């Protein structure tokens, strides 16, 4: 395991209500020739957020693919996750500072990986429920990771979803109708989101353009706090929708659109995802 004496604080990556993800240097030998690390830790330890913790560890400590974070360990005094650097860090950062080095062939990279990386999660039955580009992960260039399980649930055998509600702020603007309105969450769920991810990528984070603000509008600023989500239930379940964002291609539109089906059976599978942006890309290729 990774020793707590020998982990240099460098700087904080992440934050939450519940969550952080800080750069360290795990210098063992403290000798300056240690690798830089990611360490997750809880930003205020309850029993509950610590075996759910414990189980997210245990999610990530069972994935293996090339769009997945890399596990690389615990560390016991407080428990932390120690996981591997990306120096990219992540792709909502990464794509609104470099907007003008990735064009639409990129986005539609990233996009396929981020797929085969949900395929993944599928075929252990894994549901994600926290997909944004925001814990989407930079390796370089041309390779992203999906890169944090905080939310990630396990579907019990004998059903085809997984029913939560956690305390406190769920990201709502990322939500599936069902699961805002039923608390379900299943592959489908995460395949919505996939939408919202899509949108995400091709609106290249305009700040004004990022689905709370447009939903928001939609919805109407003067509005309430309890009431947002019943106002943003209604929303949805009157087919309304995130707009097509500026540049993009009339093909990658239906993309998002026929993931945001209300009709849960309806929405594409991740592989059948794949295999459509794969095919809209070499149509730009060439
Ligand atoms: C410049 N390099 C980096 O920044 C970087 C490098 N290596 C990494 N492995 C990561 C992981 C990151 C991350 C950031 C937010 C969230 S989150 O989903 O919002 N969850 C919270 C905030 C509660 C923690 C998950 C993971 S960034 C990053």
């Amino acid at each position: 395991q990774f020793e707590e004496r020998h982990l240099k604080f460098l700087q904080q990556l992440g934050k939450g209500n519940f969550g952080s993800v800080e750069m360290c240097r795990y210098d063992p030998l403290q000798d300056n020739t240690g690798e830089v690390v990611a360490v997750k830790k809880l930003q205020h330890s309850t029993e509950e957020h610590l075996r759910d913790f414990e189980r997210e560890i245990e999610i990530l400590k069972s994935l293996q693919h090339d769009n997945i974070v890399k596990y690389k360990g615990v560390c016991y005094s407080n428990l932390k996750l120690i996981m591997e650097y990306l120096p990219y860090g992540s792709l909502r950062d990464y794509l609104q500072k470099h907007k003008e080095r990735i064009d639409h062939i990129k986005l539609l990279q990233y996009t396929s990986q981020i797929c085969k990386g949900m395929e993944y999660l599928g075929t252990k039955r894994y549901i994600h429920r926290d997909l944004a580009t925001r814990n989407i992960l930079v390796e370089n260039e041309n390779r992203v990771k999906i890169g944090d399980f905080g939310l990630t649930k396990v579907l019990p055998q004998d059903k085809e979803y997984y029913k939560v509600k956690e305390p406190g702020e769920s990201p709502i603007f990322w939500y599936a109708p069902e699961s805002l309105t039923e608390s379900k969450f299943s592959v489908a769920s995460d395949v919505w989101s996939f939408g919202v991810v899509l949108y995400e990528l091709f609106t290249y984070i305009e700040k004004s353009k990022s689905p709370p603000a447009e939903f928001m509008r939609m919805i109407g600023n003067d509005k309430q706090g309890q009431m947002i989500v019943f106002h943003l239930i209604e929303l949805l379940k009157n087919n309304g929708r995130l707009p097509r964002p500026d540049g993009c291609p009339d093909e990658i539109y239906m993309i998002m659109t026929e993931c945001w089906n209300n009709n849960v059976n309806q929405r594409p599978s991740f592989r059948d995802l794949a295999l459509r942006v794969d095919q809209i890309r070499d149509n730009m290729a060439g």
